[PDB]
């Protein structure tokens, strides 16, 4: 089994609630499955090209059935990085995403990564009734840390990071998703440590059945 | 009246349905108010720093009450671009955003932009019972181009770019908003020219009352 541990937090497990929880998850997981390969993708230190005029131009050459040498140097560099990211995603069996909630959503590089990974003909295809995913046999976990509480109730409707990430994963075929919220630390700073510990314990149990 | 024309499309009006609608809106608007100042902010051609370890470190210094020169040169460049974006936004009276739908949301740079503009003490404050916007006297328009149809009914639940943008604007005090969908082109390519013209007329009418 190949696992991607995809993190989008500028802070380490020492200074981030999500990363402490994701770290506890991924280490309990390796312990349970010492023969599994686990690759960390730190999105703040990975090249994750934004879809821009260069990518659109590169795509036009490929659609025009042209080769890689028709691209400029920067287009080449952009496409080769997008290709790597796509190919690593497609080949792994399990995905762990760790995000903080910023302004009701995830950090911008998460959308940039999703844009690398959701590709027609590769991870989804067009159907008589509309798009369907191509990826089969995958499972995903989203661990999200949030100042307030959005995991259930009325505030769930503004949890855009979680809701959008789950939608795109389902769109590419990854309908088997798990969710861990590390929530309420800013609404109750007195309970932050126990909130963290409870989610850590939640993650370590999840590791035994993921 | 200062208008911000905030575009997130790699094509200009020539190859983007949203840009053709947004450009028509802006021309009709200038005809009605020749004295208004419209400033273009092309997010594909503007420095919009992502919040990262540098930014978190800079903010840590500002919180310690250190000065600008206690920052590394990299931190100063990111912070200076962030403050320029925040100040330009705070000072304008009108916002017109134009975005494509990519994978059920907007381009990543829109999230990076929102993260520069939603700042505690500047565009919102904490109160007893919840965060509150600080911006008054503002109006926004969102023009969104989408391949499918999401503006009403069931599929509105996955129109995450639209929904998130509205949420963040509302959080910062901009509750007076207008929305224009340019939708269904991909689902109905024989209708793309009619869809575009109908949406253009929709924009020209709004331009007279916006
Ligand atoms: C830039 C920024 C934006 C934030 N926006 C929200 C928000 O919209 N809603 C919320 O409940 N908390 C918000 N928070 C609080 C964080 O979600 C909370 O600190 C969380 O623990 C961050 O995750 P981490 O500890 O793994 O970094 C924000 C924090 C930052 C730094
Ligand atoms: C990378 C990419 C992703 C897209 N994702 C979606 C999508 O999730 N849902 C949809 O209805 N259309 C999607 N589309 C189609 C566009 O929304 C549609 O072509 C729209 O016109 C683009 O806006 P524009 O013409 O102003 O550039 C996508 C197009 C591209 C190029
Ligand atoms: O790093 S901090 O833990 O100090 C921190 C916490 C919350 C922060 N913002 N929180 C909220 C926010 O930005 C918006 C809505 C919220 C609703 C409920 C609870 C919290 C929030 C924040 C913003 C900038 C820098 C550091 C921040
Ligand atoms: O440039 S195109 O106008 O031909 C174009 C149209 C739709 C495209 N659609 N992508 C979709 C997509 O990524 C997800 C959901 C969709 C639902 C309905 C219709 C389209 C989509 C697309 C994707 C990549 C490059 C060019 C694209
Ligand atoms: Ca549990
Ligand atoms: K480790
Ligand atoms: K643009």
């Amino acid at each position: 089994t190949k696992v991607l541990f995809i993190t989008a937090n500028p802070n380490s497990a020492e200074g981030s609630f999500g990363m402490a929880v994701g770290e506890a998850f991924i280490e309990a997981y390796k312990n349970e499955h010492p023969q599994d390969e686990v690759v960390t993708i730190d999105l703040f230190n990975t090249t994750v090209p934004a879809i821009d005029a260069d990518v659109f131009a590169a795509w036009g050459k490929f659609a025009a059935g042209e080769g890689f040498e028709a691209l400029t140097e920067v287009q080449q560099q952009k496409v080769a990085a997008m290709n790597t990211n796509l190919e690593t995603f497609m080949n792994a069996d399990r995905y762990v995403f760790v995000t903080p909630m910023w302004n009701f959503s995830y950090p911008p590089v998460v959308k940039a990564y999703l844009d690398n990974v959701a590709i027609a003909g590769k991870t989804f295809k067009y159907t008589e009734n509309g798009p369907v995913g191509l990826l089969e046999g995958k499972k995903a976990l989203h661990i999200q840390a949030t100042g307030g509480v959005y995991s259930e109730g009325a505030y769930a409707a503004v949890d855009f990071g979680r809701n959008h990430l789950k939608t795109v994963l389902g769109f590419v075929g990854v309908n088997d998703t798990e969710y861990i919220a590390v929530e309420g630390m800013n609404a109750n700073p007195e309970k932050a440590q126990e909130i963290k510990e409870a989610a850590i314990a939640n993650a370590r149990e999840l590791a035994k059945r993921f």
